[PDB]
């Protein structure tokens, strides 16, 4: 199963790891993608996960959007996990850089509660522009299911662990 994770709370775990490599190794039931409303997996975690699927995630996502329209900020959809996981839970955290509402981060993390265990990134962190310390706090205070957070950046991982209340 998941290895080398530091236990933050009863249900939240964290590791300095590339979520793509964690997914290829563990093959979890659910890998969370840091999606946007259009499921356009260009960069950040989404670009990395999509590149690992050889663009199959993007092809599937475009068909999903053609049928259903865009997701809501704070919303999610379950699609295939391709070669990475059984499922991919595409969750849209607010992108502060695109001027979206940071109050929607709690709604975004609530999607994780529909799955007993997930491999996930820190929502709205990185190129989404939110404070990762705040994202981890919202995660621990919102998610009740077992979440294994893979934080790519070593310096951020150390900062998150050392400042965790
Ligand atoms: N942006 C990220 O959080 C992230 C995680 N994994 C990767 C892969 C190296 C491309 N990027
Ligand atoms: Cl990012």
């Amino acid at each position: 199963s998941f290895s080398g994770y530091l236990k933050l709370t009863d249900n939240v775990y964290i590791k300095n790891a590339d979520i793509v490599e964690e997914a290829k190794k563990v093959k979890p039931t659910v890998v969370v993608n840091a999606a946007n409303v259009y499921l356009k997996h260009g960069g950040g975690v989404a670009g990395a996960l999509n590149k690992a699927t050889n663009n199959a995630m993007q092809v599937e996502s475009d068909d999903y959007i053609a049928t259903n329209g865009p997701l809501k900020v704070g919303g999610s959809c379950v699609l295939s996990g391709h070669n990475l996981a059984k499922h991919c839970l595409h969750v849209v955290g607010p992108n502060v850089n695109k001027g979206e509402d940071i109050q929607l981060l709690k709604s975004a993390y609530e999607n994780f509660n529909q799955h007993e265990v997930l491999l996930a990134p820190l929502l709205s962190a990185g190129i989404f522009g939110a404070d990762p310390i705040h994202s981890l706090r919202v995660c621990v205070d919102t998610v009740r299911t077992n979440v294994y957070l893979a934080v790519f950046d070593k310096n951020l991982y150390d900062k998150l662990v050392s400042s965790f209340l």
